[PDB]
């Protein structure tokens, strides 16, 4: 079983060699198309680049390139979008994914500040009164109602194609409260965050994936989606203590780089499936 696991490793000081061991282990797949010249302008600098077969394509004829993955876990019957904190030129594209792919939510791990350096663009309206329009792709956004608790936020928002009229209802689930260095003390309020998202059916297979983003370069994305699957896989299976968190890590890894960026990382999402298990279970 995985406590008794985290205890072996805990006592015996070898977070970093494990850590170290996944990332020799891990999958290292091209990335091409986010390599090319034309498309400089649309990744963030210090941020992960996506693997070309996991990529997602924007539905438009000009370019079609985000910095965004597709993460497909067939047993869980789990999906997620890992992308990078929308710049001040992709917000558009940001949006237009949400659309086309028919998310129902985008989780922010991340604020728009931290370590006093902006992380991402204000990419959603923070006043009811004063909508955002996006002329690039042909969105606007409004939002509508705005939830702000002790360690996240949730809002709702509209998304309007400004063509055809039609609009669709998005929550943004923002986790406000994760440390500027290190990881949370305690789990809590990440698998509380974690089952608010859950709760309000933006993970479930009536719609298209989750739109998951944090900060460039320094993970928790992958924190979220791992704590979720090992959790949905732990209740699924006949035998629950089969679920090895390396391996979901290393079958997720496949799809997107830079999911697990530490060992205080890894340490925490072990910690976070425990306590999360014995929640549920
Ligand atoms: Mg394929």
């Amino acid at each position: 079983e995985m406590e008794k696991e985290f205890e072996q490793i805990d006592k015996s000081g070898s977070w970093a060699a494990i850590y170290q061991d996944i990332r020799h282990e891990a999958s290292d797949f091209p990335c091409r198309v986010a390599k090319l010249p034309k498309n400089k302008n649309r990744n963030r600098y210090r941020d992960v680049s996506p693997f070309d077969h996991s990529r997602i394509k924007l539905h438009q004829e000009d370019n079609d390139y985000i910095n965004a993955s597709l993460i497909k876990m067939e047993e869980a019957q789990r999906s997620y979008i890992l992308t990078q904190g929308p710049l001040p030129n992709t917000c558009g594209h940001f949006w237009e994914m949400v659309w086309e792919q028919k998310s129902r939510g985008v989780v922010m791990l991340n604020r728009v500040m931290e370590k006093g350096s902006l992380k991402c663009a204000q990419y959603w309206p923070q006043k009811e009164e004063k909508e955002m329009i996006f002329e690039d792709t042909n969105l606007k956004l409004t939002l509508i109602s705005e939830d702000i608790k002790s360690y996240y936020t949730v809002r709702q928002l509209e998304l309007e194609n400004l063509t055809t009229q039609e609009t669709r209802e998005i929550l943004h689930f923002h986790y406000t409260t994760w440390p500027d260095f290190g990881v949370p003390e305690s789990p809590a309020s990440f698998l509380n965050f974690l089952f608010k998202v859950r709760e309000s059916g933006s993970l479930s297979p009536e719609h298209g994936p989750v739109v998951v983003h944090c900060s460039a370069g320094i993970g928790r994305s992958g924190t979220f989606c791992l704590a979720d699957t090992c959790l949905l896989l732990m209740d699924k299976r006949k035998d629950p203590s089969s679920v090895d968190i390396k391996k979901v890590l290393l079958e997720m890894r496949k799809f997107r780089m830079g999911l697990i960026q530490t060992a205080d990382q890894l340490r925490f999402s072990y910690l976070a499936v425990i306590e999360g298990a014995k929640f549920i279970m």
